């Protein structure tokens, strides 16, 4: 129960992000006390989605990730019925009103190439945009369209590498990398 990874995640991430990740994991029947690597990954993905939405304009991004399943699906339904974009098979992460498209954010511990391959093979909706970040500073977006400016993506990559460094300083990075 008393794992180093859980305490590190509680010390490293914002309390609201921790609570959101806990709720998202408990909604799918997962315990952050035992599945600590998945807990860290969920916190990281949440923080990345939030930083991504922070970029761009004020009314640019509609945030899907973070809400519970029912409200998230309701928001996607409203977006689809308002704009006319095709309904995605799986719950995306954000919606860009400027580009008028759903965005799926990915955070991987390996090369962005194979991760984007799997993410584009698991979903068949070719309209949804995909954006993958790595823990080493690499990024990969659909049609070479990175949506945001270079500064926001650079901040995201810097935060990711800081998280990796803090994990390695506690001898927890190897297990986290092998978990994925
Ligand atoms: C309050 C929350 C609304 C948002 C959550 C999101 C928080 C996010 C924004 C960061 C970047 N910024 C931008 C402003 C300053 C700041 O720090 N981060 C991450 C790190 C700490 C933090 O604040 N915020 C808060 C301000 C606007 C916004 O986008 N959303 C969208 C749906 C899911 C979710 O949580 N809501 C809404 C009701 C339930 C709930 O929790
Ligand atoms: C095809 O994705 C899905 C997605 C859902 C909706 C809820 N989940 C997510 O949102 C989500 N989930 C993962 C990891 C994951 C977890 C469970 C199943 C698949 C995956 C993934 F994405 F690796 F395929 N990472 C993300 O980055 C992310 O956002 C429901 C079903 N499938
Ligand atoms: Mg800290
Ligand atoms: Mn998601
Ligand atoms: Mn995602």
């Amino acid at each position: 129960r008393g794992s180093h990874m859980e305490d590190f995640v509680r010390q490293c991430f914002n309390p609201m992000i921790v609570e959101l990740a806990e709720k998202a994991m408990k909604e799918y029947g997962e315990d952050p006390k035992i599945e600590t690597n998945k807990f860290a990954a969920t916190c990281t993905h949440l923080e990345v989605c939030f930083m991504y939405s922070d970029g761009g304009s004020k009314h640019r991004f509609e945030i899907i990730e973070g809400r519970d399943r029912i409200m998230a699906w309701t928001v996607v339904n409203s977006i689809c019925n308002t704009t006319g974009v095709e309904k995605p098979k799986f719950l995306p992460d954000l919606y860009d009103y400027k580009e008028n498209r759903f965005i799926e954010i990915g955070v991987t511990r390996r090369e962005v190439h194979i991760y984007y391959l799997e993410k584009a093979n698991k979903i068949k909706s070719e309209k949804t945009h995909i954006h993958i970040f790595s823990f080493t500073g690499e990024e990969m977006a659909t049609k070479a369209d990175y949506t945001l400016d270079e500064e926001s993506r650079a901040r995201i990559k810097t935060r990711l590498f800081t998280i990796r460094q803090e994990m390695a300083s506690r001898s927890l990075w190897d297990s986290f990398r092998q978990s994925e």
